[PDB]
């Protein structure tokens, strides 16, 4: 009797293990499939999907022990999609060394230590009373349980699989089981009925991967979608002129970018790195391709960070001739140089390129489009420039100037960015120091050497844009998912 809720998307994650799915079409289905300790509470105090209160989910209570660790007592009788129950041996597994941090962890879970803080291992003190800690001071673990590195998994049941073989059958404890998958094509979930929370609304929900968004939207118009995902401010018009659809938006905690295969002679040093920096008119795009809702980083620095947001920095400056003389210096002799792009996998990716295209041919740049097809991985060696994002996914700006950006990483590591020691040095000491003007001095200097250096070029914050039927009744989130938590009901 429950509603079948068909979902148009802009592709598919690689994986649904809760890390290594991380990307912006993963956490939509994850988020299903899966529930954390801690849980963002986006509609708390009539927030437009924004607010950042954690509150509890798998822990029916948890209490911070000093700095560095915090004490969770565990909601009992909830089952796991295999009927198991879960434990505080599958919480201390999930944040284990043999799961997640350690050496023999990273080998398939890649961004596992990249992403988490300095861990020590859980400790298990009962049944459901477990230990998460690190070894150095931090006033963020609440933050990292609560973000996408916390979906709790089934021990037994991963081990008995590895990370890759368990992200095509997931098991969970969330509102959705998985169903189905067909590679790059679609993912099928169905209602959980033992869920220990709100009663799933939809009886499946299925993922439909829609490359184009023109296609997509021409579905959602046709009557095959009930939502459809990354659109742009610019679709108002098309959805909104139909009675029974409508657009709905808001400004998430993600950053657009295009970076640098720095490994490439080209781009080995700052110089032409800046100059494609500098020729960029960042308001022009906004006002062109968003309406003016997507938002321009003073920096690698958002009101997102709290604490470590600077509100005096100064945005970096559009500057066409320092841009022209920048290209002479370098060396760059005319040959064209590519920017690769998955079509409009990113909203407004190929618009926006073209405009840029543009600005940089004012500069003396000649960069031509590389637009490939979904499931067809050009290789590293083949990209010069290419675009990104960067959800800003704790209210702190280590992410991801630090998790992305920083020592052993993968910009460092993978693309060849040579940061200078001072930052390499200065990663280390934000993480190990706690809330101060310590902190907030570090990430000042952290930030002008990545202006200096440009190893990505900060774009905006966009304002994602949904469309959906009427009679499906769900607000988007301030992030790159979707939560159906006492947010989706029909009629
Ligand atoms: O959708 P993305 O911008 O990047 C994804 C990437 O995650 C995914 O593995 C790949 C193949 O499926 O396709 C895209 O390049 O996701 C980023 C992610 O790469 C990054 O780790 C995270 C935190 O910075 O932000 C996401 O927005
Ligand atoms: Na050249
Ligand atoms: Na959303």
């Amino acid at each position: 009797d429950r509603r079948a809720l068909r979902i148009g998307v802009n592709g598919l994650p690689p994986s649904l293990e809760p890390i290594n799915g991380i990307s912006n079409t993963g956490p939509r289905i994850i988020n299903q499939i899966f529930d954390a300790l801690i849980r963002r509470d986006y509609f708390a105090d009539g927030a437009k999907g924004n607010n950042i209160k954690l509150v509890p989910a798998l822990a029916e209570s948890f209490e911070r022990i000093d700095d560095k660790s915090i004490r969770f007592k565990l909601r009992q009788g909830v089952k796991f999609h295999n009927g198991a129950e879960m434990t505080a041996e599958d919480v201390a597994f999930t944040f284990s060394s043999e799961r997640l941090w350690g050496d023999e962890a990273i080998k398939t879970v890649p961004n596992g230590r990249n992403f988490s803080p300095n861990w020590d291992e859980p400790v298990v003190e009962d049944k459901y009373t477990v230990v998460l800690r690190t070894k150095t001071p931090s006033y963020l673990i609440e933050k990292y349980l609560g973000s996408w590195l916390g979906p709790i998994v089934p021990k037994e049941y991963y081990k008995s699989l590895g990370a890759v073989a368990f992200g095509n059958k997931p098991i969970g404890t969330g509102p959705y089981k998985f169903r189905e998958l067909v590679a790059n094509d679609h993912v099928t979930l169905e209602a959980n009925d033992g869920y220990w929370g709100d009663k799933p609304t939809a009886s499946t929900i299925t993922y439909q991967v829609v490359a184009e968004p023109a296609t997509r939207v021409a579905g959602l118009i046709s009557g095959e979608y009930d939502i459809i995902t990354t659109l742009t401010p610019d679709d108002m018009a098309l959805v909104d002129g139909y009675s029974d659809l409508e657009t709905r938006g808001t400004l998430i905690e993600n950053l657009h970018m295009f970076t640098f295969n720095m490994n490439q002679p080209i781009f080995q040093n700052k110089t032409l790195r800046r100059a494609l920096a500098l020729a960029v008119n960042r308001p022009l795009i906004v006002e062109a391709l968003w309406k003016n809702k997507a938002s321009i980083p003073n920096g690698f620095n958002f009101p997102h960070y709290g604490a470590t947001y600077d509100p005096k920095r100064k945005p970096m400056e559009f500057n066409l001739k320092e841009a022209k003389r920048l290209v002479k210096e370098s060396g760059y002799d005319g040959t064209p140089i590519t920017y690769h792009t998955m079509g409009n996998y990113y909203a407004n990716a190929v618009p926006a390129l073209m405009m840029m295209i543009e600005m940089w041919k004012a500069a003396g740049i000649t960069v031509v489009p590389k637009i490939f097809a979904p499931g067809t991985t050009p290789k590293d060696s083949d990209i010069l420039i290419r675009n990104w994002s960067n959800g800003q996914w704790l209210t702190d700006g280590l992410t991801t100037m630090v998790s992305e950006f920083g020592p052993g990483r993968g910009v460092q590591k993978r693309w060849g960015w040579k940061a200078p020691a001072e930052f390499n040095n200065l990663c280390d000491q934000v993480a190990q120091l706690k809330d101060g003007e310590e902190r907030s001095a570090a990430f000042n200097r952290l930030r002008d050497i990545f202006e200096d250096e440009a190893p990505a070029v900060l774009m905006y914050q966009p304002y994602d844009v949904y469309a959906a039927r009427k009679d499906v009744q769900w607000s988007p989130v301030s992030f790159e998912t979707m939560e159906f938590r006492g947010n989706l009901n029909f009629k």
